[PDB]
């Protein structure tokens, strides 16, 4: 029956995001929506139902949406699940992906500790 307000929750979390925007390059495939017609890319959403991106998770964290840590991380594991899904193996933005997974993992598992 825990609550948490959406400061704690920013307060908490945010440094994890902040930790994935800080890998360069391998965040910048990620900063913002996927755009299929600029990217090149025009089946992405007939095979991405549910896009993802680090700005919209950062702009879900900045207003709130957020009730429990592990709406959160569904969010960035979705982002990940997305690029995992989309690219093949041996693309550029797979291996960025893999790359924000584990440094996601380090961050966030000693913060749901903390949280809870
Ligand atoms: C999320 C997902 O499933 C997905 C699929 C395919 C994608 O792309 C298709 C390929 N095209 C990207 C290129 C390579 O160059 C453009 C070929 C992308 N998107 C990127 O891969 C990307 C990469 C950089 N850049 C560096 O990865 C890099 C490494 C070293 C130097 O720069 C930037 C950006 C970007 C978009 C807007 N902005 C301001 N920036 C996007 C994302």
């Amino acid at each position: 029956k825990k609550i948490f307000k959406p400061e704690e929750l920013r307060q908490a979390l945010m440094p994890t995001l902040e930790a994935l925007y800080r890998q360069d390059p391998e965040s910048l495939p990620f900063r913002q929506p996927v755009d299929p017609q600029l990217l090149g890319i025009p089946d992405y959403f007939d095979i991405v139902k549910n896009p993802m991106d680090l700005s919209t998770i950062k702009r879900k964290l900045d207003t709130g949406q957020y009730q429990e840590p592990w709406q959160y991380v569904d969010d960035v594991w979705l982002m990940f699940n997305n690029a995992w899904l989309y690219n093949r193996k041996t693309s550029r933005v797979y291996k960025f992906c893999s790359k924000l997974a584990e440094v996601f993992e380090q961050e966030i598992d000693p913060v749901m500790q903390s949280l809870g």
